């Protein structure tokens, strides 16, 4: 089971996106664990993630988080997918980042 961790300053919308992603992962039997955390834990919690996703509110922090976790794929969630709360779409982007990372 791969760990997908989302980091954002917007607690509610991120947690709502996480609940929809979990529903989708269950529907299609994707072996993943999805958790949302505040941006302050990106360095502490990120070390255990298989893929690190940043909420669009903290996109400007991408370079810093990449330097903090040089051995993890880190990327920003598409703002439209995020605003629309597209659990399936974001789940797809996360699995993709993992695949593109393992090869």
């Amino acid at each position: 089971k791969k760990h997908i961790y989302l980091f954002s300053s917007a607690g509610m919308s991120t947690s709502l996106l996480v609940s929809k992603m979990r529903a989708q992962a269950e529907k299609y039997e994707v072996p993943v664990i999805i958790e949302a955390f505040p941006e302050t834990l990106a360095g502490e919690k990120g070390q255990n993630a298989d893929v690190v996703l940043l909420g669009p509110q903290i996109a400007y922090m991408l370079p810093e988080i990449q330097r903090l976790l040089p051995n993890k794929p880190v990327e920003v969630i598409d703002s439209l997918l995020y605003g629309k709360v597209d659990g399936l779409g974001v789940l797809k982007a996360a699995v993709a980042a993992i695949k593109k990372a393992a090869a």
